[PDB]
């Protein structure tokens, strides 16, 4: 894992938990980078695991709504930082039927050390997307909530529905669609 995950998701806990809830979760994890990471650093999945579970157990909150909090926060540091990336496209359906053959073949350019999951469309209209997750990090929520972020980015919003095919969450069937134009609303 990239140390930009780390960084930007431990300043998240510091600006909703509070700086002793990031030393806490710190200090209840071992942790060979013991808690200093770089953005350019690449690190064991293993670290930041033992930094969810403890902050799962320290604040009440699952790890699956800690996972969307975070993935619908790193959307803007997506927006931030490579804008013209985003500028590519112009649906957000489009997009994330994108994110395997273009989006993150361009993230392993920038890290070629990237741990990247993989995405496989099995059916895809103009306002529907079903595609298969797989990865041992088992991070579905993360990219759920970068998929909220897509669809308001293009001033739309969508139905998502989560199947585990692996209940360890680590294959997981995303079924997108693109909700009802509330025109008259
Ligand atoms: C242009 C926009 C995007 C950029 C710049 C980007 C860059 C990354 C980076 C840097 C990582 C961390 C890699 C590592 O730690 O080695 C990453 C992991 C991930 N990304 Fe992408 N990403 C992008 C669009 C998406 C979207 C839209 C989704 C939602 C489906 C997505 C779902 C993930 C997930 C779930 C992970 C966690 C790793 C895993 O599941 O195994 N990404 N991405």
């Amino acid at each position: 894992m990239k140390g930009i995950i780390f960084t930007e998701f431990l300043d998240l806990v510091e600006d909703k938990f509070g700086l002793e809830m990031v030393d806490k979760i710190i200090t209840q994890s071992e942790l060979e980078s013991e808690g200093v990471y770089t953005s350019i650093g690449t690190y064991r999945f293993s670290e930041m695991l033992q930094l969810l579970q403890n902050l799962s157990a320290n604040t009440d909150v699952s790890i699956d709504d800690l996972l969307l909090t975070y993935g619908e926060h790193f959307f803007s540091v997506i927006e931030d930082s490579y804008p013209g990336l985003l500028a590519t496209y112009k649906d957000p359906i489009e997009m994330l039927a994108s994110i395997e053959n273009h989006i993150h073949v361009e993230v392993r350019k920038i890290y070629p050390d990237a741990e990247l999951p993989t995405f496989v469309v099995e059916e895809k209209t103009a306002n529907s997307l079903t595609m298969i997750y797989k990865s041992s990090r088992a991070m579905h929520h993360f990219g759920l909530g970068l998929m909220n972020k897509t669809f308001e980015h293009f001033n739309s919003s969508a139905e998502i529905i989560l199947e585990k095919i692996k209940e360890d969450g680590t294959e997981v069937k995303f079924i997108i669609n693109k909700n009802e134009n509330l025109y008259f609303q």
